[PDB]
């Protein structure tokens, strides 16, 4: 009922596990939420992702600025209505893509200009732009407009590319607050930069902290400098956080990157892993990856994974799956991408579940000798 409401019922070490409440739904985190790249999760009706367990889809602001469009979204009622979820939805600055898929980059103080990598060019993108998006859409949790370092980075690079996104944290939040249904409505979550230096990690939280977020991201990790320098980042970024707000670590979703995660105090994930892995042929399972395609499976009777609980293991073999896929059938993709969802789904039901039962470490320890 409320606009934003975070609680923790439970915490052992770092990790906590509690809810979210938003006007459109209740989130369990530590929660996982699958990417709707251009108005819809890859493969599933949004009814199957519902299925799955999930409580909140991540939408994409780039892909949707560029088709439809953000205004055409709005006159048609708004993302949820237009891709029927009725749950909340978070929605990406934009910022990240823009500087990934579009050409041309120009940046400047004001925000970026860019050619749409298919049709000419919608080309402005500032954090009021990003947040009038955001809104159009209808999203109930908005990201700031940001500046993400690349990686490697150095000092004074990370610096400025720091300083900038945290000016451009406190337009957001200016531009957020000045309209008021959205302000009323919606949440707004605010990214931590810095890159791989605490120094300037700890400078963006102060500034952060100082505008005030309702939930704080870490962001410009999984951005090429591996698990081990992830986690060290994660070391000592998230307790520089607030600890009574969620906090996103975006774009992480390997099984083991998002445990490892959650020991350090995340609450939120996203990735388009499970999906883009589904389409491709690798299906998650309790004991590590499989692909699908490969020839032992050809005549496996036994489902995707023995413990899941999805509809896909409960009615279909691996030998038909690695039928379908082999022949490039859409029925492959949508079973894939269908279990590989749950198959996150369920992790995250079991690391809330051990969180609020003392033993997360031991679930953690057990997951990775058996995972790997
Ligand atoms: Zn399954």
């Amino acid at each position: 009922r409320p606009r934003f409401s975070f609680s923790i019922a439970a915490r052992e070490g770092k990790a906590r596990t509690g809810t979210i409440e938003m006007k459109r739904g209740v989130i369990r985190t530590p929660a996982f939420m699958p990417v709707g790249t251009a108005a819809t999760v890859k493969a599933l009706k949004p009814e199957t992702v519902r299925a799955t367990g999930a409580d909140i889809i991540l939408g994409n602001t780039y892909h949707l600025m560029l088709r439809p469009g953000a205004e055409r979204i709005a006159k048609l009622g708004g993302l949820h209505s237009f891709m029927g979820w009725d749950r909340p939805i978070l929605t990406d600055s934009g910022g990240y893509q823009v500087m990934s898929l579009s050409s041309l980059t120009k940046q400047s103080e004001e925000g970026v200009t860019f050619k749409s990598h298919l049709d000419g060019s919608r080309h402005m993108l500032s954090p009021e732009r990003s947040i009038e998006i955001q809104h159009l859409l209808g999203s109930d949790i908005v990201m700031a407009f940001a500046e993400c370092t690349p990686y490697p980075a150095t000092p004074s690079r990370a610096a400025s590319s720091m300083e900038r996104s945290m000016r451009w944290a406190k337009r957001s939040r200016d531009a957020f607050d000045s309209r008021k249904e959205q302000a009323e409505n919606a949440a707004l979550f605010g990214i931590q930069q810095g890159s791989v230096f605490e120094n300037l990690r700890q400078q963006s939280a102060d500034a952060l902290a100082e505008i005030g977020f309702d939930g704080y991201a870490v962001g410009g990790l999984a951005v090429g400098e591996g698990q081990d320098e992830m986690f060290r980042v994660l070391d000592f970024s998230v307790p520089m956080l607030p600890d009574d707000k969620p906090h996103y670590l975006m774009g992480v979703g390997k099984p083991d990157d998002i445990v490892g995660a959650v020991e350090r105090g995340i609450d939120m994930f996203d990735c388009v892993l499970p999906t883009r892995s589904g389409r491709n042929g690798q299906a998650f399972t309790w004991d590590g990856p499989i692909n699908i395609r490969n020839a032992r499976f050809s005549e496996d009777l036994k489902p995707l994974d023995s413990e899941c609980h999805c509809a896909v293991c409960q009615k279909w073999s691996r030998a038909y799956i690695h039928h379908l896929i082999r022949a490039g059938e859409i029925l492959g993709a949508m079973l894939m991408t269908e279990h590989n969802i749950a198959f996150y789904q369920q992790l995250m039901q079991k690391i809330r579940d051990s969180i609020s039962e003392g033993r997360f470490s031991q679930f953690a320890q057990d997951f990775r000798a058996r995972y790997f």
